[PDB]
């Protein structure tokens, strides 16, 4: 097979999932051109650490009707953004969890900018993460932010990790 | 690690970048930056009727940049030259230990089109017999071209292929 996704996604319409690669990428000073007419778009990443290297994609999926059958069978870990500041944020989300439920992710991982008492706040955000088992992480809180997803990938046991 | 199809230029007339460009059949592409804004990745998938593939096509201006984690994954080397010079071959020259050192199956000599008043197709085969490389025209007077190019991607047996 392929290497692993590590599926990035956005269910707001004014952030995407190849933005947030951006970031991701950024905290190894990688710049990265996101304009392609693909439906989907894998950025390739080598994982390395102190324990081992790993290529992997991280693979834009901008909604569920554009998982095939090789992207799912390929998601080792899940990335989605939501927008804690509208009352719906978490509800927007809910099309992705029986996917979810079936790639089994060993990382997943809830992003928004910053909890919010007039959207979802923390309180509603952590239980919501419990139910689903997710982690939650916020980009710009009041490790944090994208160095946490950045660790958190980094301590997922890939299916081609070679160990130092 | 993923393999790379190295893609360089030794003219300032037609750059690596462009090759990529021409290869892939569009500008539209996603592509990982360097913080020197020197090596360039371009992810492609290889889809054909023998196999699936996700490789790069390594944009490396000059043979410095070579990193080990480059040279070791170079299954594949195109070369463009300005065949209007009569110094056109000589401009190669840099790369040939390093050519010789990553036994490549696809080595391809690139030009727009030779010339009788600067490398002209004799010469140009001469020293494509003695190091090993296929001449190929972009635009020759009579596969050819970038056509050619990638029929002879397709036809590499890449590290990672998955079969059929």
């Amino acid at each position: 097979a392929g290497v692993p996704c590590a599926l990035v996604t956005s269910c707001s319409s004014v952030f995407s999932g190849d933005q947030l690669v951006q970031h991701i990428l950024g905290t190894e000073d990688l710049i990265v051109e996101v304009t392609s007419n693909d439906a989907v778009r894998f950025y390739p990443w080598t994982i390395d650490n102190k324990y081992y290297s790993a290529d992997i994609n991280l693979c834009v999926v901008p909604n569920k009707f554009l998982v095939t059958a090789e992207i799912a069978e390929s998601v080792q870990a899940f990335v989605v953004y939501f927008d804690s500041t509208q009352k719906s944020g978490l509800d927007s989300v809910s099309s992705w969890l029986p996917l979810a439920k079936a790639w089994l992710p060993e990382v997943m991982i809830l992003v928004c900018d910053r909890v919010s008492e007039d959207g979802i706040n923390r309180q509603k955000a952590q239980e919501w993460c419990i139910k689903h088992g997710f982690e939650l992480v916020e980009l710009s809180p009041k490790s944090t932010g994208v160095k946490r997803i950045v660790q958190a990938l980094n301590a997922n046991v890939w299916s081609n990790v070679v160990m130092k």
